[PDB]
């Protein structure tokens, strides 16, 4: 029964045919069970760790590098010769590093956890219900329980599914719903049918909702609905439905492989058309075998050098160090990636209670009426001091200090604070500070009447644990509280029921003092009062009541107004009656008006700074409160949202006016809106979703099971450091001090992260693009090979990943926060940098093989034969250069591939410093700005050295120590790489401004 609410309880019993004194028979219990299934939300998807283990394998740069390894492996098996010694090095080396991988991709799984998943803690594993086959309630498994089974539940139980509340046992039931409504305070319910059939959570004061617990009372009820048909399952089915895109970087990355393996498909077809003329050599001759080999090994090279084997490491180090500074400043991020769509972050969307403000209420102002006569008419306005909610501070007559005492209006208006009132105060003495025990709302006023202390009463003498309700109990003495009724958004009114302390044999000085939104509670006041006289409410009077209160409510002060109000004759305590909430208003009527207080929830510090660095940096805010529309956009203005003076009709909106609007309207109304007063449950997603339409990577904030759904929806879902663990799960960040600023340095840390990123990823594929020219210049020009496998995996992961990292600590740019959002599609590399890295490639790739080709001729330790060509041959099967020797294995020489390598890495430490900047020359921005690049430099050639001298190293390398007249040409070789790009930059900053 979805709409069980609206149903009277008779009602909801003749729908599943059960009787509330013995409940279903075994036979409705099997119908019931068969037509509604158990009560449980579905179970997570069961990934075993095989599949796991398969999809740490369905990237298309992983497969490339499977099978490089496969056919690496199959070469290192189909030789022939002694070099056992070390043959299987090339295949294992791959093979351990897509081991490595895998396991890492497992790892993460296992420790990773779901918001679904999060949800079901929420469900209890019993349940007590009243079945016709025992006279006794019996307690079964919540997942056996189903719609039409008549329940019980008692202070400390998790309520099990979706109950319509048939009978409350005890006085009264209190139920704690802060995870499903966001009311931290426990709610009262009632049994009596709420009639709107759509009916918000909140206003279903005869349910009990699956996750919620009881606070107080003892109930008996019937199930509404279970499973996925419960409030918290059909949040559970909207999160499951939700997909979450990657992150612009993924994408950008996912696309990137794609094309490198367009390109390295494409280069190998190459490689064979320009040695198509070997169809013209004699079939006779020539070893067929060893050509082939040869070209395996260049694809097996050439798969190497295209990837980036080292990148994911380099990304995934410098997001966990920018997380653990990030985490500094109370921003918990808790996936890596999200630092990225952070940095991108179009706009923020956050509630104002407790993140734009600090939900500290303090009461400022507060009016009685002075005089009424005729037309003329005067009021008694006042001001207090103190914005905590320790009775420390002073009320104020023109910033006078006054006695309250000396109006009794004031009596009677501090005599309603402390009896229509749950909340108290409570000093802690640990901490030092008056914490508040209830609602910040009546704390204030609680709070004002230990400033007020209106009986002049000697709290001089108390202590620091006798002061916080020491005014209040002196009130309390005065009034026998008899009853109360609880405070609705119906009629947005409370009040109590109130009789003398001292009095004897007499039906004569009952009173209900009301509090409550001012509107409501001044329209159903037919008296006013003054002093302690009472004179009948008359249009001078009232108009003069509601334009103080809309200007404290919507002027500069922002202040949430209260109107104090007390019915002199209530009806006798036999003519009314207390389970009927829906005649409370009723009984609130001919009342007294007494006076306004109007209390202020400041701003954070910091709120008006975020506010504007948002502006600057194009990121568009959206507040979303429970404030009305008047002091929402109020709240706007005052904190820097909205100007002080600017129009803003179309720029904000209530729930209810947002729901009229047709879905193009509400569509439009979200790429110009900026607040968003008293909205409903989906509003988040759907406003999300709009936002989404126009390409904005929005920011969400949330806390309880119901905003899960919204913060799951959004880039980037934003949970509060006091929030539900469930919002938590389902958010990207957590804000360990719930401040809106923490949002906004967040934002900057991300756009910083990222630009560091940008460059060292550009570094690392800019190197990549050196070693695929160097091995097809070399399988092009018919050479040896100059760089093999494991000598390119070493300067990817090692070489290069240690000054790679260090780019990440690059310095940011002062004008960070002064550019608009990053655009999502914007590619990392293209237009005249992509020529630049065409150049520098092409550079890098004839530098290596020239150092290689230079040994194998013009230089004195290795044959110098000068244009004697490699290209000829590698066979020599017919010797005809060497006329006369006995030796041609010097093909193979350690020597020549290490002056490659040695090329490769001081052009890349080189290119490491081209990576600082983009755009700004060495002699602008020299390569001290990053200490960690230099000392990374250090460390990276001397991890070079290290493969050279340390014996077991360059034998498994195929290196050899370079001579100083080798290392000297190496020089020559690689430091003009610097001047190649200074010169290609020069021309990016004189020639291409526009
Ligand atoms: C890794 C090494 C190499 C050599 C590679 O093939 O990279 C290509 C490639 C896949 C792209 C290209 C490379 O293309 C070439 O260099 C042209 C072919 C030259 C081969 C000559 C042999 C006969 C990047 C590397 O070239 C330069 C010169 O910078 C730039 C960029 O990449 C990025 O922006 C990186 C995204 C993370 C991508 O065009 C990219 O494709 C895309 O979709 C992009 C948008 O991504
Ligand atoms: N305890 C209370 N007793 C009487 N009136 C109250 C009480 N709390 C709030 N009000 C009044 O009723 C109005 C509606 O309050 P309500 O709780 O629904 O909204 P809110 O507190 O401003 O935001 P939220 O929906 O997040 O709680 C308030 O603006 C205020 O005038
Ligand atoms: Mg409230
Ligand atoms: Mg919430
Ligand atoms: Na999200």
């Amino acid at each position: 029964m979805e709409a069980a609410h609206s149903k009277s309880t008779e009602e909801c019993l003749a729908y599943f045919g059960v009787s509330e004194t013995t409940g279903l028979t075994p036979d409705q219990v099997k119908r019931h069970l068969e037509k509604y299934g158990h009560n449980e939300l579905p179970a997570e998807e069961g990934k075993s760790l095989w599949e796991l283990v398969i999809e740490q394998f369905e990237d298309l740069l992983v497969r490339i590098l499977l099978l490089a390894a496969c056919i690496s492996f199959v070469l290192a098996w189909f030789e022939e010769g002694e070099e056992t010694i070390t043959a299987f090095v090339e295949p294992f080396v791959i093979l351990l590093i897509l081991i490595a991988n895998a396991i890492v991709g497992v790892w993460q799984e296992r420790n990773a956890e779901n918001a679904i998943e999060a949800l079901k803690e929420y469900e209890p594993e019993m349940g007590k219900v009243y079945r016709a086959d025992r006279k006794s309630v019996q307690r079964i498994k919540a997942r056996d329980i189903v719609p039409g089974d008549i329940v019980e539940v008692a202070v400390g139980d998790k309520v099990p599914a979706d109950i319509r509340i048939l009978s409350i046992k005890s006085t009264t039931l209190r139920v704690d719903q802060s995870i499903l409504t966001g009311e931290s305070v426990s709610v009262i319910k009632h049994t009596e049918p709420v009639p709107d059939p759509r009916a918000v959570n909140q206003d279903k004061k005869n349910m009990l909702f699956s996750g919620t617990n009881i606070a107080a009372g003892k109930a008996l009820g019937i199930v509404a609905t279970t499973g996925v048909s419960t409030e918290i399952g059909k949040i559970r089915d909207q999160m499951a439905a939700t997909e979450q895109d990657k992150t612009p970087l993924q994408q950008k990355l996912d696309e990137f492989g794609e094309q490198l393996s367009k390109v390295i498909s494409l280069i190998c077809v190459a490689v064979w058309l320009i040695n198509i003329g070997h169809f013209n050599d004699p079939v006779h001759g020539g070893s067929w075998i060893r050509g082939a080999i040869y070209y395996f090994k260049i694809a097996v090279a050439l798969a190497v050098a295209a990837i980036p084997e080292g990148l994911p490491a380099v990304i995934t180090t410098c997001l966990a160090l920018g997380t653990r500074r990030m985490a500094k400043k109370n921003a918990i991020v808790r996936s890596l990636p999200s630092v990225e769509t952070l940095g991108c972050t179009s706009v923020i969307c956050s509630d104002k209670t407790g993140t734009l403000t600090t939900n500290q209420m303090s009461v400022c102002k507060m009016f009685i009426i002075d005089k009424v006569d005729g037309d003329f008419c005067s009021l008694n306005e006042f001001s207090i001091t103190g914005s905590t909610y320790a009775p420390e501070g002073e009320v104020l007559k023109n910033d006078k200090p006054i006695r309250s005492g000396q109006f009794d209006g004031l009596v009677e208006l501090a005599t309603i604070c402390a009896l229509c009132n749950d909340s108290s105060l409570d000093f802690n003495e640990t901490k030092g500070v008056y914490e508040k025990v209830g609602e910040a709302t009546e704390t204030a006023l609680t709070t004002l009447v230990e400033k007020m202390n209106v009986f002049n009463t000697e709290v001089r003498n108390l202590s620091k644990v006798e002061r916080a309700n020491a005014c209040n109990s002196v009130i309390r003495q005065l009034m026998k509280k008899e009853f109360t009724l609880e405070f609705s958004r119906d009629r947005k009114s409370m009040s109590v029921y109130c009789s003398p302390a001292k009095s004897s044999r007499a039906a004569v000085g009952n009173k209900m003092f009301v509090k409550g939104a001012p509107e409501g509670v001044i329209d159903r006041c037919n008296y006013v009062r003054v002093g302690t006289t009472r004179v009948p409410m008359t249009g001078p009077v009232k108009e003069k009541i509601l334009s103080v209160i809309k200007e404290w409510g919507t002027g500069r002060d922002t202040l949430r107004c209260l109107a104090l109000a007390t019915r002199d004759t209530p009806p006798k305590r036999e003519e009314m009656v207390l389970d009927d909430s829906s005649r409370f208003m009723e009984y609130e009527t001919d009342l007294t008006f007494v006076g306004v207080v109007g209390m202020l929830d400041p701003p954070r510090k910091e709120v008006m700074g975020s506010i504007q660095l948002c502006r600057d940096a194009g990121i568009r805010v959206i507040m979303i409160t429970g404030d009305n529309k008047g002091t929402a956009i109020a709240i706007c203005r005052r904190i820097g949202i909205f100007g002080e003076n600017e129009e803003v009709a179309d720029r904000a909106y209530t729930g209810r006016e947002f729901d009229d609007l047709p879905l193009a309207e509400q569509r439009e109304a979200c790429r110009r809106a900026c607040c968003f007063a008293r909205v409903e449950p989906s509003h988040k997603s759907k406003i999300v979703e709009y936002l989404q339409s126009y390409d904005e990577i929005t920011a969400m904030t949330g806390d309880g099971v119901n905003d899960a759904p919204a913060l799951k929806k959004a880039e980037i879902g934003i949970a509060m450091g006091s929030g539900t663990a469930v919002a938590k799960t389902a958010s990207e960040m957590v804000l360990a001090d719930d401040n809106f600023s923490t949002i906004v340095a967040a934002v900057e840390e991300g756009r910083a992260i990222y630009n560091n990123m940008k460059q060292f990823i550009r570094y690392l594929i800019s190197s990549n693009v050196g070693e695929v020219v160097c091995i097809f210049l070399t399988a092009a020009l018919g050479l040896p090979e100059a760089l093999i496998p494991v000598q390119l995996l070493w300067v990817n992961l090692v070489t290069d990943g240690l000054p790679a990292t260090a780019l990440g600590f690059n310095p940011p740019d002062l004008d960070i926060m002064d550019r608009p959002p990053r655009s999502p599609k914007e590619p990392l590399i293209s237009g005249w940098l992509f020529f630049r890295y065409m150049a520098i490639g092409g550079y890098v790739g004839a530098a290596t093989v020239g150092a290689a080709a230079w040994w194998f001729m013009y230089a004195e330790d290795g044959p110098g034969v000068t244009y004697h060509q490699l290209t000829h041959f590698m066979q020599c099967t017919e010797d005809h250069p060497h006329f006369e020797g006995l030796d041609c294995e010097i093909f193979e020489a350690p020597e020549p591939m290490t002056m490659a390598l040695s090329v490769l890495v001081t052009i890349e430490m080189c290119n490491a410093l081209n990576s600082l900047s983009e755009n700004q020359s060495l002699m602008r921005m020299p390569p001290w700005v990053n200490i960690w690049l230099l000392g990374s430099i250090c460390l990276s050639m001397s991890l070079h050295f290290l493969i050279l001298y340390v014996d077991p190293l360059p034998m498994i390398f195929k290196l050899k120590a370079l001579d100083l007249t080798q290392w000297l040409m190496v020089l020559k070789i690689s430091l003009p790489v610097i001047g190649l790009d200074e010169i290609l930059k020069f021309i990016a900053r004189n020639y291409l401004e526009g």
